[PDB]
């Protein structure tokens, strides 16, 4: 029962497509995948990250919980539309009910580590310490991404979730100076799962599934579960 | 004797003008000012951020140890560059020298607070550690800016650098519902000392002012020293 929460050092930096190529990956070595988004924003603009993750990566176990229109922090979304955040526990079993033996649950949160997803102030790393899980740490490749990504897994180290890696979101073709150092510096700071080339998610099933089983270590995937 | 990090949630979120918003204020307030900006990265195309300082609040004591051409993060630049950062005791000894009663001496990063400064290692959190330093973190209005800021008063939190508190270093125009919410979110995690409103660093030196004096609590400046 291996329970992987897939974080980000911002909102965008392709935590979805990560999630999906991830799933690929697995479900190419016969491991099973759910994928679980506990807090979705901006629904009223078509956002539906599982959606996403199914459409690119053939998953067919995802779980949703709360659903707010505007795209906000959770606390705004919700509080605009005059809902309420789920509870800690709420989100726990959620994640616990996916959770078995054999299989990889991804779960994806909304934006950074320290978005409140639950009141008060509960958010994802509380969540993985609930679920015993490690985090997938994905990063841009763009200016700003090594302190980002120092923060982010400092804040991790906080609470003692451990880290399973990071995995550039998007990777530039052709890399810039810029890009090409920070991923030499990022690989330093910590294990580079996987630098996912850009625009991944125009690719159709085969080319997904192609880019995905390319992108990640077979044996590190191999060896999650 | 007060010396006065200022830090930023990332990229181009403002610091510089935010240096020179305060040094405004405070020498409207009688006070005397210095800026220190010990790493100057991305001089080939102009980057100088003391002379901004300068030009904005008039500030003439600004100091510097390090300018690289390369417009990346200070390690990066001086990789590229063949020539190390400056040595930890050139920085802090620097900044101990600025300061002096009577004087607010503001320290400006590169970037964000764990980006490495001097050898080795060396961050701006080390840095206000050392020199005993308060924290002033400049912040964005957009979405993500509640996980940034967050992360980075745990990073300061956690090697106990106080915050001096909060500012937007682009108040956008018009504001917007997402910039809106945050604004009062911010408020229930730190101080915020001011708004600047965007393009406020096009201006010309009287305007400068006059914005500046008007967008800190004028009390809160007069008991910085
Ligand atoms: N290798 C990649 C990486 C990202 N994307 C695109 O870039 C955007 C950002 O990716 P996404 O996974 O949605 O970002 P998230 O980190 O998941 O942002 P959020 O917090 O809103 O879920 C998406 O439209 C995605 O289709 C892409 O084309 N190929």
């Amino acid at each position: 029962a291996t329970i992987l929460v897939v974080t980000g050092t911002g909102t965008g930096v392709g935590k979805t497509v990560v999630c999906a190529a991830l799933a690929s990956a697995a479900r190419q070595a016969g491991i099973d995948v759910a994928v679980c988004k506990p807090v979705q924003t901006g629904t009223a603009r078509g956002d539906d990250d599982l959606a996403e993750v199914g459409r690119l990566a053939g998953v067919t176990q995802l779980a949703g919980l709360a659903r707010y229109p505007q795209p906000m922090a959770p606390a705004a979304a919700a509080e605009h539309a005059g809902m309420a955040l789920p509870a800690r526990d709420q989100i726990v079993r959620l994640i616990a009910d996916l959770d078995r033996p054999g299989r990889l649950t991804l779960v994806e949160g909304a934006g950074g580590l320290l978005v409140e997803l639950a009141e008060p102030g509960v958010t994802l790393r509380d969540v993985a310490v609930d679920v015993a899980a490690a985090a997938l740490v994905v990063v841009t490749a763009d200016l700003g991404t090594l302190n980002h990504t120092k923060l982010t897994l400092e804040a991790l180290a906080a609470q003692q979730v451990s880290c399973a890696g990071l995995v550039i979101g998007s990777w530039p073709d052709p890399p810039g100076l810029v890009a090409a150092s920070n991923r030499s510096a990022l690989a330093r700071i910590a294990m580079v799962r996987a630098a996912l080339p850009a625009g991944a998610a125009s690719l159709d099933a085969g080319d997904f599934a192609a880019m995905s089983a390319a992108a990640f270590d077979r044996n590190w995937v191999a060896g999650l579960v």
